């Protein structure tokens, strides 16, 4: 009650954030050392104890939190939920995903991720268009080339894999298209438009994400620092037409 | 008449759009399953029936439309025409192109495509410049390298293919230019400027398309939601000089 | 005199521009057909006559021009000069460069090229920085790797070639850096920073050219259509502070 | 005193800058000629003398400077310090780094570098996010693939190297992922998301650096030319609301 409020003053301090950070890093360094196959059984045992400890400190932390905010208002944050699952799941195979908590706990990092997630809706149609082009290209490539080139095109899955490699431009010619053209001389009529269209569309997708993500993140950094953001130049002129219509009705 | 108007209320509903969408997807899923060579004759027969059905539902749809708008005002839309050809052509070899109708029927997808098409005119000159550079490079590479490297440069078509691969940077050095230089030591004087100029110009082309397409699509999304778009800051200041010249002539 | 002025009305017409264009294309198509080694001697002889003709029409054109403007005011245009050299040089080895005249004669194409040239000064320092990084990297790579990898690094020229290939990311790892690391295990400490720095800087160079070129070309298209361009929003507000300081000194 | 002030008039002249530049270039040309292994002992001896001379002229220069500004106000500039270390270090293995002084001495070049350095803080979080993704990916790839593919993934360092190559898209499929999938058929589920996420994030990182660096450098070029820069449109409208609130309180 006064307890509830004094704990939150802990939870929300600089020093406590620094301590959870330091433990994420330590847990991460330890999962890193464990990839090393040459370790003694004792070394591995130790490292596995440091990990147990790290996981334990996280349970407390989360408890401190589920308490000092209650079940309703902890689980009202996606980051709390994510922190929750991440930690809880470890009480039941890629443990190293725990290092993602550097993102949930460091606010400037969290704001980068939020900008990117929030940008995803407005490129949904560019992405769907890419999806449709892939699907169509993969069906045609399977029918065209599957019998003569089955490792690359022998079924839909193979085709999609190969076309993704082709869109990334990786050995698309020496490794895929020239060998195809030795058997199907006009295959460039398929592959060259595929490349032009997917590279255009994937860059549209990337640029749209990045331009929006950056604008979102920047507003969030403003709000977090000062409680508000910059009004769009649009509003500034909208509102400049409220105070000019009034200065003209005054001026009569 | 009241019929004409009640059908359009169908045609233009949310639910009917959802139903045509669902049938495109189904037709697409089925052309996908058909790429699989291992299918029984019965399985193939069935799938081919589902496709026949899908095509049939599309004929009705289009009929519902050519009617409820008349021959003049259906064929006044490029999307209707495209839908028309796409569907009609199937009554006479890449059927999977029918999945492009996800674009013509879903409005946010249609607006992405429209932005891109509408951006094409204003990069026409950058594209023509790329075309001219290719043509010249391919003539020179044929004359320079065609006799000693005929698989890559033996004729104009070969040269253009190879240069396109070179502009995409795919094995341009280990696979093409170093082998060329073993016979023609100064060939880097050709290939390195080619790469610098085409990569600059193709990126100019891509960026111009994308920046314009995005601005067009965004206005179209505004118009579609609210019947108008944002006036350019330019007009907002143009018009701010109409109301400032009048507030100064009032103020005398 | 009235002749001078009536010729210019030819020179500057739409139809005459279309005719010079058509001849450039024809000359280009013919230099293209000549790359084909299989041609009869008669075919080659003919084609070579069409080229002679094309060159001749260009001499007239230029004459019509050097006349109707005089030696001083023809050679006052870089495009006229370029047209001049291009054509004159053919009266004394890459003839196909004549197709560059599509650029000098078509105004929208000329404006693309002008934007790019005019953008070059303002990226001069980014380019010089790239140059310095290359030079330093190539000296170090020669000293580090020249004795053990002389085909790639054996002298300064080899090094620069290889590093250019490395900056384009072409086989930089499977083909160059992994083989280097088998002999020099820490070579990634050289190559990975090289890549990060040159890819950052070359993209800075590209983006700077393109952003400026596009703004320049767009002003030139405005001027060419209407005799003026859009004032920068800056001037529009500068000038909005001239008419607001006067409306406040009026308002006293 | 009047000496102090007359020397600075040297130090800060155009001609003296041109002379230090010319000596950097000469020192650089000479370290370049020295990479050549075929040189006589006399040639090498000479070149090594030209370098000794170059280094000597630099000691004077720096002395002229440490004097005419004093120990406090020379070492108050990062460029002076950099110049200082660079030159002093040569009095005790990559000498060619001395050519970096073209950057410290030429002001437009220095302003390019400053924009880039100054842009680094505001992408710190995007970079940290890339770092975290790498670290996690490398731990997982080591555990997943290290035993079956130890040259690429056998330990954390190997994994990071390979993943960096994969993010650059260099042979990522023909050279790494297809061979991995022959043993681990679902490995595309790891590698394809890795590529999508790192290419998105590294481009975010690059674009953020470049957009900021260019805006910073451009303000610095303004300040250096005229003692001030352009006020942000924001301030121009902020301040346009100071003079509109006063013109409305006047107008009462
Ligand atoms: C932008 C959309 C990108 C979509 C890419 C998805 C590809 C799916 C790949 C897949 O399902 N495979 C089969 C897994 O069973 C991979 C095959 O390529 C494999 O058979 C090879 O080893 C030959
Ligand atoms: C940006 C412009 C890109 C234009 C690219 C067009 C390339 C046309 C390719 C072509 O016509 N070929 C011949 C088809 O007959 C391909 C040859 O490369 C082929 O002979 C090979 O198998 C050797
Ligand atoms: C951004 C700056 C890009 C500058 C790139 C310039 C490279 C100059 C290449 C050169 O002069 N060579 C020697 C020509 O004599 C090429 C060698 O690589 C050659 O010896 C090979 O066949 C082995
Ligand atoms: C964006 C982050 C990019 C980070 C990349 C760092 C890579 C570190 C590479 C390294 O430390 N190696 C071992 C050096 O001891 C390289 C190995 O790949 C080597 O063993 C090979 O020859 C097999």
């Amino acid at each position: 009650s006064h307890m509830s409020r004094k704990i939150r003053d802990l939870i929300e301090s600089k020093r406590f954030q620094n301590v959870i950070t330091a433990i994420i890093v330590l847990n991460g360094a330890v999962l890193g050392l464990l990839t090393d196959t040459t370790l003694s059984a004792s070394s591995q045992n130790l490292l596995e104890r440091v990990d147990q400890l790290c996981l334990t400190i996280f349970i407390v932390e989360i408890s401190l939190k589920i308490y000092a905010y209650g079940v309703r208002g902890f689980f009202r944050s996606g980051w709390n939920l994510f922190d929750f699952v991440i930690v809880a799941i470890a009480l039941m195979t890629f443990r190293i995903f725990r290092v993602m908590r550097l993102v949930s706990v460091i606010p400037t990092m969290r704001r980068v991720v939020q900008g990117m997630l929030l940008a995803l809706p407005g490129v949904g149609s560019v992405a769907a268009l890419l999806t449709v082009v892939f699907y169509i290209a993969a069906v045609m490539a399977t029918n065209l080339y599957g019998a003569t080139f089955p490792e690359w095109f022998g079924d839909l899955s193979k085709s999609l894999y190969t076309l993704f490699q082709v869109m990334t431009l990786e050995s698309w010619s020496m490794g895929i298209v020239r060998p195809v053209m030795n058997v199907h001389p006009n295959a460039w009529v398929f592959f060259i438009p595929f490349i032009m269209l997917t590279t255009l569309t994937v860059l549209n997708l990337f640029i749209g994400i990045i331009v929006d993500a950056m604008a979102i993140t920047k507003e969030q950094e403003e709000e977090a620092k000062t409680g508000h953001h910059q009004e769009p130049i649009s509003q500034t002129l909208l509102h400049l037409g409220d105070r000019l219509d009034r200065i003209e009705k005054q001026l009569a």
